[PDB]
């Protein structure tokens, strides 16, 4: 396999370097814009430079190990023009990937995650630790599912959606592009574009855009 | 082992055909009453006919792969007279079954489920994806536990109880026959027969019968 | 390895004797102060006597298999003077222990638990069934994390903290010594010493001391 460059040397890049190692990948290093992180390491893996150095590593696969959906879209659209770069798909050895699971490139499926049957993910998705996607779930591009999220059958998550940790989504709910479900929310109604919903039962807090 | 007939070719029958395959079972097909599903398939497994065709497959094990507790009881009582048919017990290879676990026939224990010690399940139970039943939990017949439910020590769930996804039940709580706990509920008090409770903390919504 | 003495022959001692067996340990027996439990067994393992008999088993490792943080501290401080006894560290074979995980003695990591990277636990901690501790989480001494708890990145749990089942803690939250988070709580703010918080969103209920 190609060596891997991890974009983002924060909390998620920390866990994704761990994921990559468990997947048998060689991680060349991180790219990160943080001044203070230049010349630093996570567990023997160096921060190589800033994101505009990505063109020096076209031989590598990339992954954008940043939780914020909009951050991953912003980075892909600025630094990663269509067809110039390749992206890894990282699936933890302890994740369960069932039948007729379709996952597009750049996606991270973390330890203990379960995708049962007929689940479709777009590009640069995250399914974090111990989250569950039941039958017929569809994710767009740049979706973040946090640890322990409970995504019931036939839920649709649009592009740049974020589902917070240990939230629960009723079967057949649709969540439109750019929405955010707060950690622990219990969602029993469809969510409209860019809405932030929180609580039990989930209620509209604000729009994020 | 006997070949398997799955009653119900919906979302749960989809996941239970997956479970059966992972358990090394040969699935003969589904029975389903849906007109539009006659002559259809899930992943090479045909819908063979309607439920009244069950008498043509007495050579097979059956499982009732329908989430609603009352649906499974209704189907067993109409179509499956005592002692005429055999039922499979399906335990995902990634489920954890500990010590002194007693599971009666027709039960489905799904991927990532954990039953620790001294857990007793009656007939035709479901313990769905990544749910946990702690020490001394007792389930009656036709109990449905949804994905990620958190059933603490010494909880008692009566017959035809349903616990919604990622709900949490305090230790030593009793839930009487036919009750329903909504998804995400946090249950800290005993629940009476046929009560529907929802929320954090769970409150009585209505009676289901 | 040394044989093991389990202090506490209740629900948690039941599950920890199971854990010990799965870890390939020989359990000599339980110590328990309950009159009615003298001469009793859990799955072939006897209650040997009361806690003041611990000095007859200095050849053994001990574990304090009692959920209440304050109970474990009380027992260690009364019966287990510094340097007289050794404590087991029990990690279920199905727990995931990642990289740069530091766990001090007496700790129990239960089935399906996940500790990702840079997690630090003090002495006599519990991480129960299917709980998740994300990057940079720090636990003090005598912390109890209940089943399915969702402890996000960089959370700090002080000494004698208890996090209830399937609760969710926002990243970078600090919980000071002796606090309690109720089952199912959704914690988005720092918690002060000995505070009990419950609900979604978590609110102060009372002080425990
Ligand atoms: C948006 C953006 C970010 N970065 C860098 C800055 C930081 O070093 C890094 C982001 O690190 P961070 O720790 O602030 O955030 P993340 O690594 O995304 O972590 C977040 O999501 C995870 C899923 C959670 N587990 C964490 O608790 C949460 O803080 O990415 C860039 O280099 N360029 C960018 O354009
Ligand atoms: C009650 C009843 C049902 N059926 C058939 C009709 C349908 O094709 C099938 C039921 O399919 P369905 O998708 O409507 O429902 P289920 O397959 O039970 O799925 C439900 O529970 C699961 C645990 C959840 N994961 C799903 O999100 C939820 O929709 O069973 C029969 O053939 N006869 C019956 O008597
Ligand atoms: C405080 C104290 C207790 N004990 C004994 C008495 C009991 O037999 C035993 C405690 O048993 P118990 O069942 O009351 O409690 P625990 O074994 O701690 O169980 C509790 O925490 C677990 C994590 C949960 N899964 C259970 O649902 C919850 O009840 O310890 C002693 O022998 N000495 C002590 O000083
Ligand atoms: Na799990
Ligand atoms: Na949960």
């Amino acid at each position: 396999m190609k060596e891997l460059i991890i974009v983002g040397a924060g909390g998620h890049g920390n866990e994704i370097s761990w994921l990559a190692k468990r997947c048998g990948r060689v991680v060349r290093g991180f790219l990160d814009n943080t001044v203070e992180k230049q010349g630093t390491f996570i567990r023997d893996i160096p921060v190589l430079g800033t994101l505009d150095e990505c063109s020096k590593f076209t031989d590598c696969d990339f992954v954008i190990a940043i939780g914020s959906p909009r951050a991953r879209k912003k980075i892909i659209e600025h630094f990663f023009p269509e067809g110039e770069f390749t992206f890894a798909t990282l699936i933890d050895p302890t994740a369960t990937i069932g039948e007729n699971i379709h996952i597009e490139e750049g996606t991270m499926i973390c330890a203990g995650g379960i995708l049962t049957v007929d689940v479709k993910l777009g590009k640069h998705c995250i399914v974090n630790t111990n989250a569950v996607l039941s039958h017929g779930v569809i994710l767009g591009d740049y979706v973040t599912v946090a640890p322990n999220a409970s995504i019931s059958g036939d839920v649709s998550l649009g592009n740049i959606v974020e589902i917070g940790a240990n939230a629960t989504i009723r079967e057949k709910v649709s969540v439109q592009d750019g929405a955010m479900v707060g950690m622990g929310s219990v969602v029993i109604r469809n969510i409209l574009s860019n809405q932030v919903v929180v609580g039990n039962p989930a209620k509209l807090l604000k729009v994020i855009e």
